[PDB]
């Protein structure tokens, strides 16, 4: 029927974890890029977004505006939220945490360029002293595949797709944590995120300074 | 029988909204407060911090971390989060608009004095022009007491404890909105919230140099 449809600029931000969580899924989306200012004040105007921002999502006759509204929707509909609400509270509690590594990073190249070199070494102690530890002592606790109820859910897929950003980030970081390391494997091998991974998929690359700039002028930060 | 237990330093903060929620419920909590780093750190070696910060709620059997993970828990458990999936993403959507404008507001104490006079006339300007005539319009589309629904929901919950806090930064904002003004005295009546609003409450007032200072010491910001 209506695949979801994902109006958000060429680019990760704050759209590219709803593209993992899709592709994990197994559902197929289309993507309507916004190029120019012009393109988001027709959206705008069109009365599209609630609180004029993107990423917005059509899906199930819903304009869905806000990242984690989007995110909640999707893991619920899937099934990738867990069985009960106090499984869906270790999975927020696990998520957010990603969230705030995840902020830090997205925003690094905007970075100011004096602040710059402070800001990657808060990062990278904040992963080796309280991020990877944190989440190295779940999967130690229980010995098992996944974080939560030994089924896979969003928690998973967000935390792995974090673990390829620390890795283009400084690939040490993840060397004196074997269970993170072992999660990350068996999670890239799951047939949908196997095919996310592969050349030719919606998945997106870094953005380059040429890129950046246009955005920031259109998104204005 | 055991009473939530919220762990956090005495200040509105990132755990006002939790308490404004479980007031609203009509939930009993008790409040351990930290005074100092020590009182951190003997958190932290406790092994009670996933993640090594607060805010951290003790409830059923868990040491909660995060706001959302928490706040998402409460309004579940108490039938305030909607009454299915879709349901929820309209709430999602909109306490997620509530929360980044909150999170302005919040910081504005630690904003540079060089910086603040820009940054509160674009909160000003926001509220204005993006916040307030969203939540206006939702109201004007179904003429219902609550914003979703039709029943009482953590939306109309954050939405009030928000206009309180705008109305203590200019109480002209909310003037040209009167669905809005309707909602703040509707929801401020309800025995819960009026008696969460009344003296002697667990409701915190806005920060204090003196306090502002020690709170910066012991969680570095
Ligand atoms: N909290 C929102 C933030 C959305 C956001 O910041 N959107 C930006 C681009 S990433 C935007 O559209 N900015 C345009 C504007 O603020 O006018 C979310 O998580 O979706
Ligand atoms: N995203 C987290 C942020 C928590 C947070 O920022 N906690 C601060 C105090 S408000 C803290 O404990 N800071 C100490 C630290 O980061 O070491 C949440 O929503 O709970
Ligand atoms: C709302 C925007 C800023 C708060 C945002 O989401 C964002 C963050 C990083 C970005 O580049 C870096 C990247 O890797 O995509 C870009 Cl292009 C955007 Cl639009
Ligand atoms: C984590 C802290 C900041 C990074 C935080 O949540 C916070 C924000 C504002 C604050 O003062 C303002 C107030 O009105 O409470 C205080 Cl005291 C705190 Cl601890």
């Amino acid at each position: 029927a209506e695949k979801p449809k994902l109006h958000y600029f060429n680019a990760r931000g704050k759209m590219e974890s709803t593209r993992w969580l899709l592709a994990a899924a197994g559902v197929e989306f289309e993507e309507k890029f916004i190029k120019s200012a012009e393109d988001l004040d027709k959206l705008r105007n069109d009365g599209y977004l609630m609180f004029q921002q993107v990423p917005m999502v059509e899906i199930d006759g819903m304009k869905l505006v806000q990242t984690r509204a989007i995110l909640n929707y999707i893991a619920s509909k899937y099934n990738l939220y867990g069985k009960d609400i106090k499984e869906r509270a270790l999975i927020d509690m696990y998520i957010e945490g990603i969230a705030d590594l995840g902020e830090m990073i997205l925003l690094l190249p905007v970075c100011p360029p004096e602040e710059k070199d402070a800001k990657l070494a808060l990062i990278k102690e904040k992963i080796k002293n309280r991020y990877f530890p944190a989440f190295e002592k779940v999967l130690k606790s229980h010995g098992q595949d996944y974080l939560v109820g030994n089924k896979l859910s969003r928690a998973d897929i967000h935390l792995v797709e974090l673990l390829y950003y620390v890795e283009e980030l400084d690939s040490s970081l993840i060397s004196s944590f074997p269970l993170l390391k072992a999660l990350k494997t068996r999670i890239s091998n799951l047939p949908t995120v196997k095919k996310f991974l592969q050349p030719g998929s919606p998945r997106k690359p870094p953005m380059d300074e040429k890129s950046l700039e246009e955005a920031r002028k259109i998104f204005r930060f």
